[PDB]
């Protein structure tokens, strides 16, 4: 079997995207934050606390007749940003692009952050990391591509998120189409549940190829590029009038500037991020400061390779017996 569907930002900004998936029976349509760095499909639903939903579209499971209370089971999430999200399971049959998984956990959220309520275009996550990631308790659950994997034509997944445009993900094929050139594979670590994997080196602009072992994480989940300070240091240098601002909480420059590229290694490949991938604008409505797409990861405790980098690729997830990354061009 195969599943595709496309992947729509949420904002002009590319803050995140929403991928439609259905649920239940008949299908209840939720549009969920597909997010490679973390492993709970969780939904806002008829249980979530009624002045925590704003605009959300909820799942309801008492008018599903294929879900079932998993019992006993709950759920608990805090993410990189601050926000969390628990509540107990459920078990339904989840579609994606027409990839069907039954017996799919769906955790229903009975409390969510206010970053959660806040954002009404997001009706819940669905993790693509490893399974030993997911917090369902006291029996740990499996993500849809766990789930879907055995089924698929191959063991794979795709990522090609676009810039200020929709895009896809793909389960089960490599749509050779949707890339130019190769795909370069590399190596991946799972010791921390992430798709964890080394980048070769980066670039600022037209300048040179620094060779240096990067390690960080594929995450479709985080919005932007952090990496060491070394590195973005670098890149912001060559913006005049930037600066790391502790008030806005990270890197600003004129919204006069021109952006340069970044590059970075994969393997013996390199991936282009065009400048303007990398502005986020204005800190606040009408302000001539903007918010850089680079950002530090120290005192994160890990680089991430977030939507900024990501969708400037094709990103293959490979989930064979020893998993892979690929990217390529586009």
């Amino acid at each position: 079997s195969t599943g595709s569907a496309t992947t729509t930002p949420i904002d002009s900004l590319d803050d995140a995207y929403i991928t439609p998936v259905q649920i239940g029976t008949p299908a209840q349509t939720l549009n969920l934050d597909f997010d490679t760095g973390s492993s709970d499909l969780w939904v806002f639903s008829s249980e979530t606390t009624a002045s925590e939903v704003d605009g959300q579209t909820i799942y309801t499971p008492s008018k599903s007749t294929t879900a079932k209370l998993l019992s006993g089971a709950t759920w608990s999430i805090s993410y990189g940003d601050g926000s969390s999200s628990s509540g107990d399971v459920y078990t339904d049959t989840v579609s994606v692009g027409g990839l069907t998984v039954t017996g799919q956990a769906v955790e229903s959220a009975k409390k969510v952050s206010s970053s959660f309520t806040e954002d009404s275009t997001i009706d819940g996550l669905l993790g693509l990391a490893f399974s030993t990631l997911n917090t369902v308790s006291p029996t740990q659950q499996k993500t849809f591509f766990d789930n879907a994997k055995a089924s698929l034509d191959s063991p794979v997944f795709t990522a090609d998120l676009g810039y200020h445009a929709p895009g896809t993900y793909n389960f089960g094929f490599i749509d050779t189409t949707a890339y130019t050139g190769s795909i370069t594979y590399t190596a991946v670590s799972t010791k921390q549940g992430f798709w964890e994997w080394t980048s070769t080196g980066y670039a600022v602009g037209s300048g040179t190829f620094k060779s240096t072992s990067i390690d960080g994480i594929a995450d479709t989940g985080t919005t932007l590029l952090y990496l060491p300070a070394t590195v973005v240091s670098a890149y912001w240098a060559q913006v005049s009038g930037a600066k790391s601002s502790s008030s806005v909480g990270g890197y600003v420059f004129p919204c006069s500037a021109t952006l340069p590229s970044f590059t970075f290694g994969v393997g013996s490949a390199r991936i282009v991020i065009p400048g303007d991938y990398i502005d986020f604008g204005p800190i606040s409505t009408g302000s001539s400061s903007c918010f850089g797409g680079i950002q530090s990861s120290a005192g994160i405790g890990i680089n991430i390779f977030g939507d900024v980098a990501l969708k400037a690729a094709f990103v293959v997830f490979n989930g064979a017996t020893t998993p892979t990354l690929g990217f390529a061009s586009k």
